[PDB]
Protein backbone atom coordinates (compact mmCIF):
# COMPACT_ATOMS: atom_id res chain seq x y z
CA UNK A 1 0.00 0.00 0.00
CA UNK A 2 1.10 3.54 -0.23
CA UNK A 3 0.37 6.88 0.80
CA UNK A 4 0.61 10.56 -0.63
CA UNK A 5 1.45 13.40 1.27
CA UNK A 6 2.68 16.61 0.88
CA UNK A 7 6.20 18.78 1.70
CA UNK A 8 8.55 20.65 1.91
CA UNK A 9 9.55 19.17 -1.84
CA UNK A 10 5.85 18.84 -3.10
CA UNK A 11 4.36 15.45 -3.36
CA UNK A 12 5.63 12.67 -1.76
CA UNK A 13 4.82 8.79 -1.97
CA UNK A 14 5.35 6.74 0.95
CA UNK A 15 5.10 3.12 0.51
CA UNK A 16 3.66 1.31 3.78
CA UNK A 17 4.49 -0.16 6.01
CA UNK A 18 7.07 2.07 7.15
CA UNK A 19 8.97 -0.02 9.72
CA UNK A 20 12.47 1.39 10.21
CA UNK A 21 12.99 5.40 10.59
CA UNK A 22 15.53 8.32 11.37
CA UNK A 23 14.80 11.40 13.03
CA UNK A 24 16.92 14.29 11.47
CA UNK A 25 16.46 17.62 12.76
CA UNK A 26 12.90 18.02 14.39
CA UNK A 27 10.15 15.84 15.28
CA UNK A 28 12.29 14.00 17.99
CA UNK A 29 9.21 13.44 20.18
CA UNK A 30 7.00 12.15 17.84
CA UNK A 31 7.88 8.50 18.56
CA UNK A 32 7.42 9.01 21.87
CA UNK A 33 3.71 10.42 21.26
CA UNK A 34 3.27 7.33 19.05
CA UNK A 35 4.92 4.38 21.08
CA UNK A 36 6.84 4.00 17.82
CA UNK A 37 10.22 3.63 19.31
CA UNK A 38 10.64 -0.13 18.04
CA UNK A 39 10.45 1.64 14.56
CA UNK A 40 13.51 4.38 14.94
CA UNK A 41 17.11 2.97 13.99
CA UNK A 42 18.12 6.41 13.96
CA UNK A 43 18.00 10.47 15.60
CA UNK A 44 19.50 13.21 16.01
CA UNK A 45 21.92 13.35 18.64
CA UNK A 46 20.27 16.42 20.65
CA UNK A 47 17.37 14.34 21.21
CA UNK A 48 18.65 11.97 23.57
CA UNK A 49 18.41 15.09 25.72
CA UNK A 50 14.69 15.46 25.67
CA UNK A 51 12.97 14.44 28.91
CA UNK A 52 10.41 12.42 26.96
CA UNK A 53 12.67 10.80 25.30
CA UNK A 54 14.75 9.93 28.28
CA UNK A 55 11.67 8.35 29.78
CA UNK A 56 9.75 6.43 27.35
CA UNK A 57 12.88 4.96 25.05
CA UNK A 58 13.66 1.92 26.77
CA UNK A 59 16.12 0.59 24.52
CA UNK A 60 18.35 3.52 23.43
CA UNK A 61 20.94 0.96 23.09
CA UNK A 62 20.43 -0.18 19.38
CA UNK A 63 19.46 3.87 18.16
CA UNK A 64 22.23 5.24 15.91
CA UNK A 65 22.84 8.63 17.15
CA UNK A 66 22.94 10.83 14.15
CA UNK A 67 24.55 14.37 13.82
CA UNK A 68 22.14 17.71 14.68
CA UNK A 69 24.06 19.62 12.35
CA UNK A 70 21.90 21.66 9.65
CA UNK A 71 22.74 19.96 7.42
CA UNK A 72 25.09 18.06 5.91
CA UNK A 73 24.67 15.50 9.15
CA UNK A 74 26.58 12.44 8.31
CA UNK A 75 25.87 11.74 5.11
CA UNK A 76 24.49 9.11 2.62
CA UNK A 77 27.06 6.55 3.40
CA UNK A 78 25.59 6.34 7.13
CA UNK A 79 22.18 6.42 5.86
CA UNK A 80 22.33 3.30 3.46
CA UNK A 81 24.28 1.29 6.21
CA UNK A 82 21.21 2.18 8.66
CA UNK A 83 18.83 0.71 5.49
CA UNK A 84 15.75 3.44 7.01
CA UNK A 85 12.25 3.21 5.13
CA UNK A 86 11.67 6.94 5.60
CA UNK A 87 13.70 9.59 6.80
CA UNK A 88 11.56 12.45 8.15
CA UNK A 89 14.06 15.50 8.16
CA UNK A 90 13.63 19.40 9.35
CA UNK A 91 15.08 21.67 5.89
CA UNK A 92 17.99 23.17 7.57
CA UNK A 93 19.72 22.70 4.15
CA UNK A 94 17.67 22.32 1.35
CA UNK A 95 20.53 21.08 -1.12
CA UNK A 96 21.78 18.76 1.13
CA UNK A 97 18.31 17.07 1.21
CA UNK A 98 17.86 17.07 -2.05
CA UNK A 99 20.88 15.68 -2.80
CA UNK A 100 20.56 12.87 -0.12
CA UNK A 101 17.15 12.09 -2.01
CA UNK A 102 19.00 11.05 -5.08
CA UNK A 103 19.83 7.25 -3.10
CA UNK A 104 16.41 5.75 -3.43
CA UNK A 105 15.82 6.25 0.36
CA UNK A 106 12.15 8.29 0.91
CA UNK A 107 12.03 11.34 2.99
CA UNK A 108 9.57 13.29 4.50
CA UNK A 109 10.81 16.77 4.71
CA UNK A 110 9.17 19.58 6.83
CA UNK A 111 10.00 22.94 7.82
CA UNK A 112 7.78 24.19 10.23
CA UNK A 113 7.41 27.95 10.72
CA UNK A 114 4.48 27.79 13.89
CA UNK A 115 3.00 25.53 16.23
CA UNK A 116 -0.09 25.22 13.47
CA UNK A 117 2.54 24.21 11.01
CA UNK A 118 3.87 20.98 13.54
CA UNK A 119 0.62 19.81 14.11
CA UNK A 120 -0.22 19.77 9.95
CA UNK A 121 3.37 17.50 9.90
CA UNK A 122 2.57 15.50 12.91
CA UNK A 123 -0.35 14.89 11.30
CA UNK A 124 1.33 14.15 7.64
CA UNK A 125 3.13 11.62 9.87
CA UNK A 126 0.97 9.62 11.50
CA UNK A 127 -0.40 9.10 7.75
CA UNK A 128 2.99 7.49 7.06
CA UNK A 129 2.90 5.70 10.26
CA UNK A 130 -0.34 4.20 10.18
CA UNK A 131 -1.38 5.34 13.67
CA UNK A 132 -4.32 8.02 14.66
CA UNK A 133 -3.52 11.36 16.20
CA UNK A 134 -6.55 13.21 16.03
CA UNK A 135 -7.27 12.67 20.07
CA UNK A 136 -3.69 13.69 20.46
CA UNK A 137 -3.95 16.43 17.86
CA UNK A 138 -6.77 17.55 19.63
CA UNK A 139 -5.04 17.96 22.99
CA UNK A 140 -2.38 20.15 21.64
CA UNK A 141 -5.27 22.53 20.51
CA UNK A 142 -6.94 22.35 23.65
CA UNK A 143 -3.90 24.23 25.46
CA UNK A 144 -3.24 26.57 23.19
CA UNK A 145 -6.72 27.85 23.22
CA UNK A 146 -6.61 27.39 27.03
CA UNK A 147 -3.41 30.00 26.81
CA UNK A 148 -4.85 32.38 24.42
CA UNK A 149 -7.85 32.74 26.87
CA UNK A 150 -5.75 33.36 30.14
CA UNK A 151 -3.33 36.00 27.52
CA UNK A 152 -6.45 37.62 26.10
CA UNK A 153 -7.16 41.34 27.24
CA UNK A 154 -2.90 40.54 28.85
CA UNK A 155 -1.02 43.52 27.34
CA UNK A 156 2.70 41.44 26.01
CA UNK A 157 5.48 41.90 27.53
CA UNK A 158 8.77 42.66 25.93
CA UNK A 159 11.35 40.14 25.35
CA UNK A 160 13.83 38.06 22.92
CA UNK A 161 14.85 34.66 23.34
CA UNK A 162 18.44 33.66 22.82
CA UNK A 163 20.42 30.72 21.48
CA UNK A 164 23.91 29.67 20.58
CA UNK A 165 24.69 33.13 21.74
CA UNK A 166 23.76 36.05 23.94
CA UNK A 167 23.44 38.23 21.06
CA UNK A 168 21.88 35.37 18.64
CA UNK A 169 18.03 35.88 18.64
CA UNK A 170 14.90 35.10 16.69
CA UNK A 171 12.90 36.89 14.27
CA UNK A 172 9.85 36.15 11.33
CA UNK A 173 9.33 32.67 9.91
CA UNK A 174 11.28 30.99 13.06
CA UNK A 175 9.08 28.42 15.43
CA UNK A 176 10.84 29.74 18.31
CA UNK A 177 8.97 32.86 17.73
CA UNK A 178 5.72 31.48 17.28
CA UNK A 179 6.36 30.00 20.47
CA UNK A 180 7.33 32.96 21.77
CA UNK A 181 4.03 34.82 20.06
CA UNK A 182 1.24 32.26 22.17
CA UNK A 183 3.28 32.67 25.52
CA UNK A 184 2.51 36.48 25.71
CA UNK A 185 5.70 37.57 24.51
CA UNK A 186 6.25 41.05 21.94
CA UNK A 187 9.25 39.43 20.39
CA UNK A 188 12.14 42.74 19.64
CA UNK A 189 13.65 39.89 17.30
CA UNK A 190 10.76 40.28 14.84
CA UNK A 191 12.01 43.69 13.96
CA UNK A 192 15.80 42.88 12.89
CA UNK A 193 15.52 39.51 11.81
CA UNK A 194 13.14 38.62 8.83
CA UNK A 195 13.96 34.97 8.70
CA UNK A 196 14.94 32.21 11.12
CA UNK A 197 17.81 32.56 14.05
CA UNK A 198 20.35 35.65 13.71
CA UNK A 199 22.66 37.88 15.18
CA UNK A 200 22.33 41.83 16.27
CA UNK A 201 24.59 43.77 17.60
CA UNK A 202 24.92 44.01 21.45
CA UNK A 203 23.83 47.61 21.74
CA UNK A 204 20.65 47.24 19.74
CA UNK A 205 19.74 44.06 22.18
CA UNK A 206 20.48 46.94 25.08
CA UNK A 207 18.25 49.27 23.27
CA UNK A 208 15.20 47.34 23.13
CA UNK A 209 15.52 46.54 26.97
CA UNK A 210 13.58 43.38 27.03
CA UNK A 211 12.03 43.03 30.17
CA UNK A 212 11.95 39.19 30.24
CA UNK A 213 14.40 37.21 28.59
CA UNK A 214 14.97 33.63 27.62
CA UNK A 215 17.25 31.16 26.72
CA UNK A 216 16.78 28.42 23.96
CA UNK A 217 16.99 24.33 25.70
CA UNK A 218 19.81 23.98 23.99
CA UNK A 219 21.69 26.96 24.27
CA UNK A 220 25.40 26.87 25.98
CA UNK A 221 24.09 29.76 27.90
CA UNK A 222 22.75 29.42 31.80
CA UNK A 223 20.72 32.32 33.09
CA UNK A 224 23.55 33.06 35.62
CA UNK A 225 25.66 33.90 32.28
CA UNK A 226 23.08 36.18 30.77
CA UNK A 227 22.39 37.96 34.57
CA UNK A 228 26.65 38.49 35.29
CA UNK A 229 27.07 39.33 31.56
CA UNK A 230 28.75 43.09 32.07
CA UNK A 231 27.32 44.26 29.15
CA UNK A 232 23.45 43.78 30.01
CA UNK A 233 23.54 45.13 33.29
CA UNK A 234 21.54 47.96 32.20
CA UNK A 235 18.79 45.95 30.42
CA UNK A 236 15.09 45.74 32.76
CA UNK A 237 15.36 41.65 32.46
CA UNK A 238 18.28 41.70 34.47
CA UNK A 239 17.86 43.89 37.06
CA UNK A 240 14.58 42.17 38.09
CA UNK A 241 16.10 38.65 37.52
CA UNK A 242 14.24 37.84 34.93
CA UNK A 243 15.39 35.21 32.85
CA UNK A 244 14.78 32.14 32.47
CA UNK A 245 15.49 29.05 30.30
CA UNK A 246 13.20 26.93 28.74
CA UNK A 247 12.79 23.44 29.30
CA UNK A 248 13.97 20.24 27.51
CA UNK A 249 11.60 19.76 25.26
CA UNK A 250 12.16 19.93 21.03
CA UNK A 251 9.96 22.97 19.49
CA UNK A 252 9.00 20.97 16.75
CA UNK A 253 6.91 18.51 18.11
CA UNK A 254 4.07 17.05 20.93
CA UNK A 255 5.21 19.25 23.38
CA UNK A 256 5.41 22.78 21.76
CA UNK A 257 2.07 24.07 23.25
CA UNK A 258 3.80 23.14 27.06
CA UNK A 259 6.78 25.58 25.86
CA UNK A 260 4.57 28.30 25.44
CA UNK A 261 2.65 27.89 28.83
CA UNK A 262 5.78 27.73 30.38
CA UNK A 263 6.77 31.14 28.85
CA UNK A 264 3.09 32.92 29.55
CA UNK A 265 3.58 31.32 32.99
CA UNK A 266 7.07 32.87 33.26
CA UNK A 267 5.65 36.13 31.55
CA UNK A 268 2.17 36.86 32.85
CA UNK A 269 2.01 34.65 36.39
CA UNK A 270 -1.34 36.76 37.28
CA UNK A 271 -3.03 35.67 34.28
CA UNK A 272 -3.04 32.39 35.69
CA UNK A 273 -4.45 33.42 39.25
CA UNK A 274 -6.78 30.60 39.95
CA UNK A 275 -5.55 28.08 37.81
CA UNK A 276 -4.43 24.83 38.59
CA UNK A 277 -1.44 24.65 36.14
CA UNK A 278 -0.23 20.52 36.79
CA UNK A 279 -3.58 19.06 36.82
CA UNK A 280 -3.25 20.45 33.17
CA UNK A 281 0.10 19.39 32.37
CA UNK A 282 -0.63 16.22 34.22
CA UNK A 283 -3.38 15.26 31.97
CA UNK A 284 -1.08 16.59 28.72
CA UNK A 285 1.39 13.92 29.34
CA UNK A 286 -1.50 11.35 29.85
CA UNK A 287 -3.19 11.97 26.83
CA UNK A 288 -0.45 12.63 24.13
CA UNK A 289 2.29 10.58 25.49
CA UNK A 290 -0.03 7.97 27.77
CA UNK A 291 2.19 8.03 30.59
CA UNK A 292 0.96 6.50 33.95
CA UNK A 293 0.48 8.32 37.37
CA UNK A 294 3.95 7.19 38.29
CA UNK A 295 5.83 8.12 34.69
CA UNK A 296 4.14 11.96 34.72
CA UNK A 297 5.37 12.74 38.04
CA UNK A 298 8.75 13.85 37.59
CA UNK A 299 6.99 15.86 34.14
CA UNK A 300 5.09 18.25 36.88
CA UNK A 301 6.41 21.90 37.15
CA UNK A 302 8.10 22.75 40.35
Amino acid sequence: QEVKVKDYFGEQTIKLPVSKIIYLGSFAEVPAMFHTWDRVVGISDYAFKSDIVKATLKDPERIKPMSSDHAAALNVELLKKLSPDLVVTFVGNPKAVEHAKKFGISFLSFQEKTIAEVMEDIDTQAKALEVDASKKLAKMQETLDFIAERLKGVKKKKGVELFHKANKISGHQALDSDILEKGGIDNFGLKYVKFGRADISVEKIVKENPEIIFIWWISPLSPEDVLNNPKFATIKAIKNKQVYKLPTMDIGGPRAPLISLFIALKAHPEAFKGVDINAIVKDYYKVVFDLNDAEVEPFLWH
